[PDB]
């Protein structure tokens, strides 16, 4: 149940031949055949990668093979690694080194705490719905918009670092595989997420002061047989709460 059309899988296709490409590399972005560098280990670079089409899944999950690594001392490292489901493409900006008040999903790899009086451990790994109105507050590490979230340890691993995205019939699941155990291990795990079909997949990351290497390897994206009994691209980003 692999959707090879909003996946990025090695060989990369159309990268040394003559097929069509199934994504799009947008600023700081280097193309190797053995990695796809969002950004590399300078200052101030924003870079993402797109799906050249919409995807009209209802239930999906995407699993992210990428690499978060760099030669900077102690703490002196950023800024991370955003996935995104969202309305828009393309556009860069200051959300890991894309667009603010996006519409659809964000799944936020945060490896500086800009936040002076953060409770969090670093790395935090956390989910936003945006309608379009609210603004990530990045100097915050996006405190006031932060749905749920859970410290991961993903940065200069010796072995291979995994996230898996699943939704599917509003509930929304972000798992890990980051202590080489080859299983996913639960990270965030909420219901009453609305997302409409017809969004796009892509990956950004951004550096600032701090830098790090965000390297995507794959995008694997999986069909979830799941059975429904609307018009699905006109839903609203938003989310429904359990009541106290
Ligand atoms: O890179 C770390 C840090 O560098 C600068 O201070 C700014 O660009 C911040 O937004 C960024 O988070
Ligand atoms: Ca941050
Ligand atoms: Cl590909
Ligand atoms: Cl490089
Ligand atoms: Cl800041
Ligand atoms: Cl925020
Ligand atoms: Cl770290
Ligand atoms: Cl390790
Ligand atoms: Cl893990």
């Amino acid at each position: 149940h692999l959707k090879r059309e909003h996946s990025l899988i090695k060989p990369y296709q159309g990268v040394g031949s003559s097929s069509m490409p199934l994504w799009d590399f947008q600023g700081s972005t280097i193309l190797t055949s053995q990695y796809v560098r969002l950004t590399p280990d300078e200052r101030s670079k924003e870079g993402s990668i797109w799906n050249h089409q919409p995807c009209f899944l209802k239930d999906w999950e995407m699993h992210v093979h990428f690499k978060v690594h760099g030669t900077g001392k102690k703490n002196l490292h950023g800024d991370g690694i955003a996935l995104w489901y969202t309305r828009d493409r393309l556009v860069p900006g200051p959300v890991f080194g894309s667009k603010d008040n996006f519409h659809g999903l964000a799944i936020f790899l945060d490896t500086y705490p800009n936040d002076e009086t953060t409770e969090r451990v670093f790395p935090y790994i956390s989910v936003m719905v945006n309608n379009g109105s609210l603004s990530y507050d990045h100097s915050k590490d996006g405190r006031w918009t932060e749905l749920a979230g859970c410290t991961a340890d993903f940065r200069n691993r010796d072995h291979d670092t995994f996230l898996a995205v699943r939704y599917s019939r509003g509930r929304l699941t972000v798992m890990t595989d980051l202590e080489d155990k080859n299983e996913w291990k639960n990270c965030i795990d909420i219901t009453g997420v609305r997302l409409p079909t017809g969004y796009y997949f892509g990956a950004s990351a951004g550096t600032g002061d701090l830098s790090d290497n965000h390297d995507i390897i794959s995008m694997k994206l999986f069909q979830l047989m799941v059975e429904h009994t609307i018009d699905w691209t006109k839903i609203e980003p938003s989310v429904n709460f359990l009541k106290s």
